[PDB]
């Protein structure tokens, strides 16, 4: 008999961890209108399903991925797609946390993996808009202005380590 969940808390400051805590918010409301796509390889498809729609990328890079030719393509070849359509992007350091988000509220859907080594899939996410254009949210305003600023040091993409829980 043990009862003391009553956690609680605000701020309003766009700091480097708080775009991380921000996508969580976002993408968690972002399968609650299931207007979203998710999966690396999910570029070529993405791009001939709803290319007006797309309004920002997520991906998220393994210690494994520093071996893996194939999904360093598709981060490239996704970033080529989005750059296109006028589509900002970001690239997080910590495979782990992403993973959380997509077992705390976002992608709540069949998307658990057990098993023996399954490879690195579902490591990434895409936010799109219905046919008003309505994804702002304080949260994503944060990200963009941040990803901005980080983008306008020459870097094709930004990138951030977001916190655990």
């Amino acid at each position: 008999m043990t009862l003391e969940e009553f956690s609680a808390g605000e701020q309003k400051t766009e700091r480097m961890d708080k775009v991380g805590d921000a996508l969580e918010e976002v993408l968690s409301k972002a399968l609650s209108q299931r207007t979203i796509t998710v999966g690396v390889y999910e570029a070529a498809k993405l791009l001939n399903v709803d290319p007006d729609n797309v309004v920002l990328c997520l991906l998220a890079a393994d210690e494994d991925d520093d071996r893996d030719v194939a999904l360093q393509i598709h981060f490239t070849l996704i970033q080529a797609f989005c750059c296109e359509n006028d589509i900002n992007i970001l690239r997080v350091s910590n495979p782990g946390r992403l993973a959380e988000l997509l077992l705390l509220e976002t992608d709540a859907g069949p998307a658990a993996s057990e098993g023996a080594e399954q490879p690195p899939d579902l490591h990434c996410v895409l936010v799109t808009n219905p046919h008003s254009s309505q994804w702002k949210d304080p949260a994503l305003s944060q990200l963009i202005c941040f990803c901005r600023e980080s983008r306008y040091m020459d870097q094709w993409v930004p990138v951030i380590n977001l916190p655990e829980r």
